[PDB]
């Protein structure tokens, strides 16, 4: 008596593969990358600083599976020849951090040819941010504006980077989707999907309007939020315009990651949102009992994990507190169940039907 | 044969001890949460949006009597609510844009800050912030020290506007700040300047740099200053810091082996890294110059943890240095434990490590 029909026109104007990395623009990349490495459990993989000859910026790379988190901070200007990332600008980086604080600068995706995906994007309305530049005849990097001061980066770690050698792993394996807030969803949705050809990923159905753009294989998901009390309007005010709201980090085992990330919340890691009331986890039997066992439900309660369902699969998720000083960007840890055939992207939705379940649990909790 | 140390006790105002150190950051949350894990300091007070402050976010880390403050500016679009009246968004942004992560204020507790500020300015000090009484309880004044670092005065002893943080806690053994060392291009002018308005006397000592230690009457507030074989790290400091600034802080510890076992264990998982260890010959000779102080097992612990041991006419100093704290090879941290001079412990017991360069060079050529 219910069926959800999802369509996929596969209208990608250029060949998009997978997410490549995320580049946080910092004021001091060392302390940001070392805190992220201890909280998320990511390994110090590569570096491009003074110890590698880079006299322009200190970029450090953290990895946990297919996830790459880059942390870039500008050196004192006292010619960016030794710079490994040619799109980096000292004036831009200082202005970005003074206007937005700690946050994501680049959302990088791997493409077949960055030079073509750049020209096709601009030919379809994309604002150019960095022209196609070939790195040592091996890698090509191009950047166009996504929203606000965040850029969409095309890659087809990097030259100039040196590997770091000499266990830090909590279960995070890849980046699922990067969500950004904009003042008006409409113009931002037609703009981004207007130069990538990304189709809308429908969700099965609070102060927000969300729409999910996705590539053909739907592994590159880009939800965008708009404020309708609203958490988004507070984000726009504190971030001084449109920016990335949160990053969803796929975990091989969300229970492993959550126990690893909660032991360290008070000793350098990350803090989480208030856990759902107990009646929320007394209602999981009549919701995902056929997916999660009774003991795995006890794990979600002890770890404060949100569990939502969809037409295809089940989504286990939780959110952290803001990563920096500003109540702006935070991190989402998810684990998707089902759609195995390789797992389909967006399996289980994103959590649209979770505000209704939290409202129902809070109204239930009370009165008891 | 005999070393003679003199103390004129010429403090132009009553000074007690170090109060706190305020780092100016780009993001105070990630820097403090990194410092809290590497050094083992407790989240004690906060002055951010959760307290009503829409101007900046200040977080205090404590370890015994040591207090590290971490201040980062909010966006001016939030528009009075600042608990630290000397804070300026443009100054904090321009400071960090010029020097990066570093020390802004070296706060010392005095008897009266309205006097410490006026007497200082009347004796050559460059004023940074006039005396401001906070909620009729705390008075804060600031005068320039060297570079963009300010010497902050705290009168009646975290601060009004801060909320205590509750919630076993972290503690690696660090208990107090020993001395705050700064690098300047010319030691001479900066010496007659700082001592010109403080009256701090020169602390006598028992490389590429020249050092001079200014100290208060009881010699608990120590402020060594450095000036620029191979090229000295002082000149490399001035280039990457864009002028004079604080070089390092010496964090005294009840047990340097406890603190180092905690700090080295976490160097690769978010903590702080240390300088390369001395060769084994340095610790084979560590029982001929310091054997009446350290036992055989305690000498073995220094070799395992890479600690340097120096000695002077009064006491013995066990010390070790960390790698630079941020992206720039500028600010770093020293862990110190002093033995001897017990009569309460005298300030500067064992010196500051001026003789370690000679014993290290003697140890490298022995290996
Ligand atoms: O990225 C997104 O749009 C979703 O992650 C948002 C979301 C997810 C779960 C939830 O309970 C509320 C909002
Ligand atoms: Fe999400
Ligand atoms: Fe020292």
């Amino acid at each position: 008596f219910s069926k959800f029909v999802r369509k996929n026109p596969k209208s990608d104007k250029f060949k998009v593969k997978r997410f490549h990395h995320i580049e946080f623009w910092c004021g001091d990349a060392t302390n940001v990358a070392r805190r992220f490495s201890w909280g998320l459990g990511m390994r110090f993989s590569a570096k491009s600083d003074l110890s590698t000859g880079n006299m322009v910026h200190a970029s450090y790379l953290l990895t946990s599976g297919d996830l790459r988190f880059l942390f870039t901070a500008p050196y004192s200007p006292s010619p960016t020849t030794t710079a490994s990332i040619p799109s980096f600008d000292h004036g831009s980086c200082r202005s970005f951090f003074s206007s937005h604080g700690l946050g994501v600068r680049a959302v990088a995706i791997e493409v077949e040819d960055a030079e073509s995906a750049f020209s096709i994007s601009v030919a379809n309305g994309a604002i150019p941010s960095s022209p196609p530049i070939v790195l040592n005849e091996a890698v090509t990097i191009a950047e166009v504006k996504l929203y606000g001061d965040v850029v969409l980066r095309y890659v087809s770690f990097l030259p100039g980077f040196e590997r770091v050698e000499d266990p830090l792993d909590y279960g995070i394996r890849r980046l699922d989707h990067a969500v950004g807030n904009v003042p008006e969803l409409g113009p931002a949705l037609t703009y981004v999907a207007g130069f990538t050809g990304f189709h809308q990923f429908a969700e099965f159905t609070s102060g927000l309007n969300s729409a999910v753009l996705a590539s053909n294989d739907e592994m590159v998901l880009l939800p965008i939020n708009e404020p309708v009390k609203s958490q988004i309007q507070t984000y726009l005010e504190h971030n001084e315009g449109a920016g990335l709201q949160h990053l969803a980090l796929m975990s091989e085992d969300i229970f492993r990651t959550l126990r690893e990330m909660r032991k360290r919340s008070s000793i350098g890691g990350f803090d989480f949102m208030p856990s759902p009331p107990p009646t929320y986890y007394q209602n999981l039997k009549k919701r995902v009992g056929d997916v999660l066992s009774d003991d795995q439900i006890k794990e979600c309660e002890e770890l404060g994990i949100l569990v939502d369902r969809d037409d295809q699969g089940t989504l286990l998720q939780i959110f952290t507190k803001p990563l920096g000083d500003r109540p702006t960007i935070f991190i989402e840890i998810i684990q998707r169940v089902g759609c195995m055939m390789y797992q389909s992207g967006g399996c289980g939705g994103f959590g649209k039907g979770n505000f209704s379940e939290l409202f129902k649990s809070i109204e239930e909790y009370e009165k008891t």
